[PDB]
């Protein structure tokens, strides 16, 4: 048989700065046994790589380091845009395969996010703490892990679809020809999850034709909500800044509102602080504040440096991603999200919700 | 061959205590004509009918009693809830028959609005000027007016469906296998327009197969424009409040501020005065008052008793009807909206606008 939550166990960075505190297997111990376990590969892909800017981050990339001089196969993959630090990491791991990648050619927007750990097709990371040392050490992250061979094989074919974009000669960044011959493979769907769980994925012009856009999943599970909506991202503003021009796209934000005015839907929502001269956060803001009055939506803040993107659906239902709702993020940047149905895994989100809820970093809205 | 514009002229109520003028038809002279000129019948439907209120208006009902009794047949139709002046109308008209209508028997939410007026299959009115004495004297409405019988003869169809729900016995109200029986024809729409000119419907489940929802026509305008959107409307707040529960419904409200930051385009919203008291109108403003800031919208509002229900996109397309640009109107009330594309016809309610603009009975938007 299978087994429910197909293995898997939350992970999170919690600082010693901050008030956080929990039993869960850290960012830090979870890297370090993916590494430890490895027999044949392992395959790691975020948006920047910078292992050496914290003590524990820097631990991390001395034990991949000793890996690919183990005869492992590493394979590092990393946005273009972070490609700053790519002769720091290449003078350090000469045996460790730094490849940089560019989604989008064709409009120059889309970002590779996806933010995930796969090794021998058995145990994997997802979440949203990149291979940096501040997401390793200093910065407040949430993920999950497991060593179930077909989770993580599943999570490994997120990895050959990102890999395809490498921005070197004849790929699929560069022909168009070669990115429709890639078999964009999924196992496991809404349709089809495996112990409850499952991976939906974004862009949609890099979903093929079996995959589950995650916007369309999000959206259908906020819809759907009966009781209760509990959200700890970055900001949940209807409009964003693309290139240098505003970009409006309220298509989560609707549909959360929708749940609290004509659901009656139990809101709670953990964003970050907004910037005073960003008239687009101070008048969503302004807008959240008159629905606490009127309906059950509930605003906090934080300041701290804070990569959770958590969603939960009426203790029933738990979304872990590395992308903010937003339409910069789900019209545009590859990414792969974690969502399972299980009941006791979820029970474990809604107790990292409730701890964040009432930390000392989290601030009610103050207008 | 067809006329152009479909011998559609603009008609509006001017009150002396308002600063408003214009050399267009006035209500109290359209209606005057529709009697005088009326040879077979004269179909009138508004929400209420109250044409006692003011002095115009009891001419006005004078002029169609005269008429029932030398042998035209009248038939006034008026929502259920507008039922109170009934026995005052009758016992003044006795040969006018008066029709209650109930379009919603299954929730008690969708409300007769229609606004019009048709004789003879050849003459025909379409507002915001209910027959009241109100909107015939002293509040400002707009409407349009026609001699051109092709387009009075689909108005009349209109006419037709909305009769079908009278509250008397076994009829389309109360039988539902008799309002599946209801021939909701039209001859003109989007599709097939007539010298430019064509009307659509609401609501959605008294559409038929053949007739445009409103819903529809109307975001869709608001999506395809290019350059510049004019509204003048009671209310664009995404929340109203049906029965004693507030309803949340963006779809309008989202087209027009797409349209402002996405596309650039340059937008005047002409709206009413909002209660300190709605938490809902005052988040709403200030959310428009912040995208004044940053984009090219404008926000005037005006606190005189006002009908006029206008939109113009493009100097190219108008639009006028009796309903708001809000979710309880557009998804439950019965109404028909008047639609041209005729660029000479467009050129005079642009006149319209930019008048309105400008009066002193319209103040920027300031919190």
């Amino acid at each position: 048989s299978v087994p429910a939550g197909a293995k898997c166990r939350l992970v999170e960075t919690l600082p010693e700065n901050m008030d956080f505190r929990s039993d869960h297997l850290t960012t830090f111990e979870c890297f370090n046994e993916i590494i430890t376990l490895a027999k044949k590969y392992i395959y790691i892909a975020s948006f920047c790589c910078n292992p050496l800017s914290t003590t524990r981050g820097a631990l991390i990339f001395d034990k991949l380091k000793e890996a690919s001089e183990k005869g492992i196969k590493i394979i590092v993959l990393l946005d273009e845009r972070g490609k700053r630090n790519l002769g720091e990491l290449q003078s350090h791991c000469p045996d460790i395969n730094f490849i940089t990648v560019n989604i989008d050619k064709k409009n120059n927007v889309g970002l590779l996010l996806g933010c995930f750990w796969v090794s021998d097709d058995e145990r994997c990371y997802v979440g949203n703490a990149s291979f940096t040392g501040g997401s390793i050490h200093t910065i407040k992250t949430l993920g999950v892990y497991s060593d179930y061979p077909p989770l993580a094989t599943d999570l490994r074919r997120r990895f050959d679809t990102f890999k395809a974009f490498n921005s070197a000669k004849n790929s699929a960044a560069n022909l168009a020809s070669a990115a429709a011959a890639l078999p964009v493979s999924t196992a496991y769907h809404i349709k089809n999850p495996i112990g409850g769980v499952f991976f939906t994925d974004s862009p949609e012009h890099l979903l093929g034709y079996s995959r589950d856009l995650d916007t369309d999943v999000v959206i259908d599970k906020l819809k759907s909500a009966k009781t209760s909506i509990d959200i700890e991202h970055l900001a949940i503003v209807p409009t964003t800044r693309v290139d240098g021009n505003s970009y409006y796209w309220p298509d989560i934000y609707n549909s959360i509102i929708e749940a609290a005015i004509n659901r009656g839907v139990k809101i709670r929502l953990l964003v970050g602080n907004w910037d005073k001269n960003d008239v687009y956060s101070m008048a969503t803001a302004r807008s959240l504040d008159a629905l606490c009055v009127q309906n059950d939506l509930s605003v906090k803040v934080f300041t701290i440096q804070n990569n959770t993107k958590l969603l939960i659906v009426d203790d029933e239902y738990v979304h872990i991603t590395s992308a903010n709702f937003d339409g910069t993020h789900y019209q545009n940047h590859g990414f792969v999200s974690f969502n399972s149905i299980d009941k006791q895994l979820v029970s474990e989100a809604k107790k990292i919700f409730e701890r964040d809820w009432v930390s000392s970093h989290s601030k009610s809205l103050k207008i």
